[PDB]
């Protein structure tokens, strides 16, 4: 139905760690600096600026303060401390109002950094998406 006129990206969430020792641990367990970063890649599999959001909101847990965190630029950098890793929900919304697109995120502390890949299927119906959408393959 709908859903056969739209193409799939890829997207790569990547996710970094690690402990503050200025920090007092909590419970034993240290308190860690954490960011994540979101790019598109293209067919080739090579990362370029995911332009084709024009915002992302990072839903985190209820223990942060604010926690749904609002970006406007790519990568869309969130940076924060925590001492324990959770699912968190990534809310990225395409140019034009064409949709929102929720992405659980384990964060996680095992790695010093780690990367996850999500494909999402995006429409063709907004000319400014769609020329967006021609740097990262085929439309």
């Amino acid at each position: 139905g709908s859903m056969v006129a739209t193409v799939k990206r890829t997207i790569r969430i990547k996710t970094q760690q690690h402990i503050l020792p200025e920090v007092p641990p909590v419970e034993n367990f240290p308190v860690r600096q954490w960011s994540i970063e979101i790019v598109l890649l293209d067919d080739e599999g090579k990362e370029i600026p995911a332009t084709i959001f024009d915002k992302v909101i990072y839903h985190l847990h209820p223990t942060f303060a604010n926690p749904n965190r609002t970006f406007t630029d790519p990568p869309f950098r969130i940076e924060e401390q925590g001492w324990a890793g959770f699912p968190l929900d990534i809310s990225v919304f395409l140019l034009e109002k064409a949709g929102e697109r929720k992405i659980p995120h384990d964060l996680n502390f095992l790695q010093e950094s780690y990367e996850v890949e999500h494909v999402i299927q995006i429409p063709l119906n907004k000319p400014l998406l769609t020329e967006e959408l021609a740097k990262s393959g085929s439309t």
